[PDB]
DNA sequence: ATCAGAATCCCGGTGCCGAGGCCGCTCAATTGGTCGTAGACAGCTCTAGCACCGCTTAAACGCACGTACGCGCTGTCCCCCGCGTTTTAACCGCCAAGGGGATTACACCCAAGA
């Protein structure tokens, strides 16, 4: 992790890939790549959640912040389409035909 | 246009259990070395993909006319929209079923074992 400049563990990812019964041999660049991708995804999600929390005057990330960060982003909603977030709720979307005319 | 009215958001205020910081190891991560096979690279090939022509024809577009599905407007009465009353989902103290100490007054005498 220190040689690749990543916060996610490289040895743990390598051990998980070796014990997960995915392939006979595992290279040295695949765990680094997977850890980097996971770290980038986590960083994007956490930044969006922190922005949503700052928009609500909150200092702690709650599942509602994660839901608002995932649903507002198009790519994050496409990647997590069939993903359900517990205690996250939904978006405050009201149809125009239901408003008082 | 205009007001009275219940419903909603932000601020003193507070404290507490969840969020956050620190210590000891020890089992997983790291270093160093010896096998070693799956991976990278060069070579032959012919089959598979690609571009183009000859002859053919049913498919696709413009024309003609109305109409019936498409859609605005109307008469109705309906069954949800919404408030008032407890109640049903559980939460919270005294009866009449029994288990036990206590008694057979008071004072005196005789006989026979450890």
């Amino acid at each position: 992790s220190s040689r690749a400049g990543l916060q996610f563990p490289v040895g743990r990812v390598h051990r998980l890939l070796r014990k997960g019964n995915y392939s006979e041999r595992v290279g040295a660049g695949a765990p680094v790549y997977l850890a980097a991708v996971l770290e980038y995804l986590t960083a994007e999600i956490l930044e969006l959640a922190g922005n949503a929390a700052r928009d609500n005057k909150k200092t702690r990330i709650i599942p509602r912040h994660l839901q608002l960060a995932i649903r507002n982003d198009e790519e994050l909603n496409k990647l997590l389409g069939r993903v359900t977030i517990a205690q996250g709720g939904v978006l405050p979307n009201i149809q125009a035909v239901l408003l008082p005319k």
